[PDB]
């Protein structure tokens, strides 16, 4: 698609057969979900923003799927305010900025 | 301009006639800029990330550039570690999310 930024660019992920929103995010180099069971082992990791770190559980190889589109990749989950997708995954879909 | 994501999508940004970097968020609402003594009036607020909040001022009415494309809104200025343009000025400059 061409989402245009009026408003949030919001989308629907499938993750874990699970369906959740995800914001599409170029700022973010990694993809934060929030709270929630996925298989797999996990390594404890820190990560950072405005406010300052949080702890996150990392999985690494997950299959996610954006809006139809495959990717497979670290997912870091801890508790986020909104679902992130970050530059890791958006590059694995062929997500540019443009204008 | 097309602005892959491999990288970080920092451009250049002039601002009162200085130039400076500054990082293409779509997952931002706000624009949120380095400390720095704009002249005008401001309010103070809060604004959430991460982890946390901080304090910022905020400006209104502010002219930023953005390669070459004039945006013209409400800026906020604080200790943030990285200048980041967000939603309010992106699609001033027509910038479209393509995947
Ligand atoms: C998600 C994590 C992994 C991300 N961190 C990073 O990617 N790094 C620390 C790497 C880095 C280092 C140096 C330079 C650039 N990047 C991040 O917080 N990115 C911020 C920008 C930023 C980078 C470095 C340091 C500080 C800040 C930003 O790109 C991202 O879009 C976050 C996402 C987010 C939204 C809501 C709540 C929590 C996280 N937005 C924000 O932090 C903005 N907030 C908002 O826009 N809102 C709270 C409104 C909102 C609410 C709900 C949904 C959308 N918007 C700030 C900049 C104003």
């Amino acid at each position: 698609p061409q989402i245009t930024l009026w408003q949030r660019p919001l989308v629907t992920i499938k993750i874990g057969g699970q369906l959740k929103e995800a914001l599409l995010d170029t700022g973010a180099d990694d993809t934060v979900l929030e709270e929630m069971s996925l298989p797999g082992r996990w390594k404890p990791k820190m990560i950072g923003g405005i406010g300052g770190f949080i702890k996150v559980r990392q999985y690494d190889q997950i299959l996610i799927e954006i809006c139809g589109h495959k990717a497979i990749g670290t997912v870091l989950v801890g508790p986020t305010p909104v679902n992130i997708i970050g530059r890791n995954l958006l590059t694995q879909i062929g997500c540019t900025l443009n204008f």
